[PDB]
């Protein structure tokens, strides 16, 4: 049988990139969403429409909250329910958005950046490994984390912790033999709420190819850690960056 | 006058020493605390009888709820109540046990360890910065934050993301001067939860004496960087480990 | 045209599995050696055995002194002399040994381990830079460079200055498309005659599997940064170390 | 009795500050230069006439060649023969220039850039233990070291070897009661072939006050590392960077 990946905020972009990849690999999978049903739906029907019984999607939000353990446990037991095994968690799914110190409460600011990004990671790693073969474990770092984005403090004390997981989990979750890894874009695909003078901006910053990254790109590094050729790497993030953040102010 | 200077879990151990520092230095105290009451109490007398009202307590859970932002609102109030300042933030109190990945609930320990090591001292850290020389936050962070203890994924979490707090609050708050900068301790006072073998074999690791630091050691550092010799240091993390983070498994 | 690359100290150990998985993938292949020319001549015999006129040997010490400039302008000189083109640069020759701060004079001790683990690598680089598709170079590095070995204090200064290389050649070469990465080996091929009580430390010591990497495991992240699949990504180490670097003293 | 301490290129600017504090703090000074000796004598009797017999001058070339260990123990030398005792090292000097990698020979380049910001270090650190209370020895890396500045590949890997240095020898000196530790800059006294558009590109990009730090700014991290009150930090480097190292590109 085919091994199986749930990737979560896959409907779209880098997400949709990973697992199209991981499915034209060979991976049967699991696209977890939130609000994009009718882009999730679609992909699942496209990737079945090349291999049938391939793709389920699974519609979860990832907010901090006293059910988030629940929701992160029902995205692993999908995978399992539909594929019998769960090989693979792709950790993606991200709420960014600025929340300065000086329409959402601060609460709901707390609960949305730092579920997203580190505790529904956490969950979903803990519910991975507690159901249970190349078993890994990717998470989408950023590999500007040491040079935030100015009033992004939540987002970046998420990605700090989604480190701080991708160590830890690295660490205890080795002698089960799952390895636990991240990929850390610096830009990619780039915000839709974004013009292009902006855009531009971003890009001439980068010293490779004063561009960003395809989505393909992030996804070629994901694709390297979960197979047999990175079966000794572990706890390692490896920045697909184009040099960004080399680059001093 | 005298500044000001809020210190959270200060009713003991570390804490304590800092806040009995920086009230010799000549700083109006709150001593916030949790369950010590009776230890906090005695410590605002003991101050006070040295300088009249010169320190104040206050009680609050730090633990991650929807009325975590009151609670930290009220902490910093507390200070402006009592000396109509707040000069000084040092983040301090800390959950610390373990929560492996394979009597308390899963969101609970989410709730105490990310609350208590990171969304509380966001959460004061935007209402330091609100209400407001030489004004500062000192955060208590963790020398092996890259080498963590088995099954501590949810405090390691924590103390990266207060790293991610420290970098990202420094680069928004210094147009305000306001330095944000943290301290962190490899092996100080060791827990009460842990055995006496394992006790030893912590301080037999440390390169530079062979013990761990006193809590007057991890309170000269956090002194140092309040100072007006620590001016222009800003998003810096002094490790006040004796070596230990560099010493090899 | 097949591509070609120079692979520093490739007669043995981790040198060689680089050259025989670089010519694998259809490269021609210069190999360096210092002391072994026996194993090298043996190596380019056995490559050639397999695909006519792919494989050459150049001999160089990589020792610092004043003729090294000449020697590494020697060593890149030697893959356009044999092949037209040089494509790949890997810097993975190193002398490895304690040098005490408290038979060799220590004008040596810093001309051989500064010399093959830093300047020269910055020699090559330049060499190859100034030579010149999917161009790279992969460095050699160390998982525990912040965990160094005790008395080993010149060999982890030329490693850090590695690393200062990679990220400094990343920033400078990317204009041209050179992209510069770094391979980090935890604990892989145990040095010859290390006792059984200490390779068994060691292995015991690295969570996943508990025993060393293999030379190959270390090719294949070296292979993966210089293909197709690593396109937008420079200045970047991959740790390929078993977790062995996230476990405390 | 005073104790004593050498700092290199101690003649002007930042070691200047700084052997001016530590002799203000109390200690007797050698004041190590290269060309600058009138500077570095004027320094001298300035001291000397506050403290009579407390500062001396001690001229070295600290370009990497086979003479340079014997150069560096006729520094720490300098120190028992002035004073009676050494307790103090602070690696300051430093050559800094561009080197691109595409009328020095880079022969000089490298010699000049890793003999004076990391081998001299080293052979410094040697002696100094080897010639043997409160002993350390300061290492005056660089904040930006990680975000190099482009074509200054030979000064940045140094800097690194530098910071490798400061580990290894905690590590190592450790146990014979040596602390060792950095002072890391971002922008400070700006160099004087510099113009006043140029430095305010510079003191635009720092967020703590848009102003490079001072020379006795980077001297007040110094004092404390080198003070009781930093007795249990070793393989620590402070940055006094103002947030510089904080801002992306
Ligand atoms: N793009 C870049 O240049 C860049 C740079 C650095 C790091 N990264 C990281 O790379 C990963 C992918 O980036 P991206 O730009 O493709 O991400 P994105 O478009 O910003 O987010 C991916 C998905 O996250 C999901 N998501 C957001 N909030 C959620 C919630 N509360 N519950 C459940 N799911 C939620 C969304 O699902 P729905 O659409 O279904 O609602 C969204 O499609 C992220 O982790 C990001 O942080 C990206
Ligand atoms: N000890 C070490 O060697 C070491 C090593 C690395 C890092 N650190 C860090 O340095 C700081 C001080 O260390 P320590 O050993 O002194 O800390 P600790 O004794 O373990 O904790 C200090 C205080 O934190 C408070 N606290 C715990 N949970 C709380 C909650 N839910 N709400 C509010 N307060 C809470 C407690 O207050 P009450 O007692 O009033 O309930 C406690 O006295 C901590 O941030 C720690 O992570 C220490
Ligand atoms: N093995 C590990 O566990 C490990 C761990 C961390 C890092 N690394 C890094 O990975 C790389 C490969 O490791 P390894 O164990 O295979 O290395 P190695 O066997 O110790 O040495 C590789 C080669 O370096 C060459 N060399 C040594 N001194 C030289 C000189 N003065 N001039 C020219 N060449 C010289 C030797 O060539 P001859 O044999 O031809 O004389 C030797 O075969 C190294 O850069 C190492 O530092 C390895
Ligand atoms: N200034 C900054 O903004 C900044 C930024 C980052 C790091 N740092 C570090 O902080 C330290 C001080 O900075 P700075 O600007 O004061 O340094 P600097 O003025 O550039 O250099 C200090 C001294 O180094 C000595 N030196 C240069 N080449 C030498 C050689 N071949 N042998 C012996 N001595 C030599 C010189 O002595 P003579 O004049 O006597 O010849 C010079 O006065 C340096 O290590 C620097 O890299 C500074
Ligand atoms: N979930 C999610 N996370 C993101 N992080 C970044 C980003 C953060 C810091 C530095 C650069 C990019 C981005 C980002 C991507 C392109 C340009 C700017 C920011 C991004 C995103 O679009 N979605
Ligand atoms: N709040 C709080 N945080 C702590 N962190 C540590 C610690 C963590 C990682 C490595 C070493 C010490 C400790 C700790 C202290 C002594 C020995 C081991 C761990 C500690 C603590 O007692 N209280
Ligand atoms: N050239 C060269 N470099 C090496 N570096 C290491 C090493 C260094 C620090 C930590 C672990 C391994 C090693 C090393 C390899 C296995 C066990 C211990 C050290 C090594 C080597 O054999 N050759
Ligand atoms: N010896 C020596 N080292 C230096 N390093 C820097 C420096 C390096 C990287 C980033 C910023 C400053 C500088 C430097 C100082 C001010 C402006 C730009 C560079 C500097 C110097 O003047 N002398």
């Amino acid at each position: 049988e085919a091994p199986a990946a749930v990737v979560t905020g896959a409907a779209k972009r880098i997400g949709r990139a990973i697992a199209v990849k991981l499915h034209q690999t060979g991976y049967r999978v699991v696209i977890h969403y939130h609000n994009s049903a009718e882009a999730a739906v679609s992909l699942a029907d496209e990737l079945n429409k090349e291999r049938s019984n391939t793709a389920v999607v699974c519609q979860a939000d990832l907010t901090n909250s006293n059910v988030l353990p629940a929701s992160c446990e029902e995205i692993i037991n999908s995978c399992f329910r539909a594929f019998g095994r769960c090989d693979v968690l792709v950790n993606n799914a991200s709420a960014f958005y600025p929340t300065p110190l000086v329409g959402k409460t601060v609460e709901t600011q707390v609960a949305e950046l730092i579920g997203t990004n580190a505790i529904a990671p956490f969950l979903l790693t803990m519910s991975f490994a507690q159901r249970q073969s190349n078993l890994s474990i990717v998470n989408l770092c950023d590999a500007m984390v040491d040079q935030p984005c100015m009033a992004f403090s939540l987002y970046n004390m998420g990605k700090h912790a989604l480190v701080g997981l991708t160590q830890s989990a690295a660490l205890e979750l080795a002698p089960y033999g799952i390895r636990v890894n991240g990929v850390a874009p610096g830009v990619s695909l780039l915000p839709v709420a974004m013009g292009e003078e902006e855009k531009d901006k971003w890009r001439r910053k980068v010293p490779l190819g004063r561009r960003e990254a395809s989505a393909e790109q992030i996804a070629d590094a994901v694709i390297f850690l979960v197979s047999g050729s990175a079966q000794y790497i572990t706890g390692s993030i490896i920045k697909v960056d184009g040099g960004l953040s080399l680059v001093h102010a």
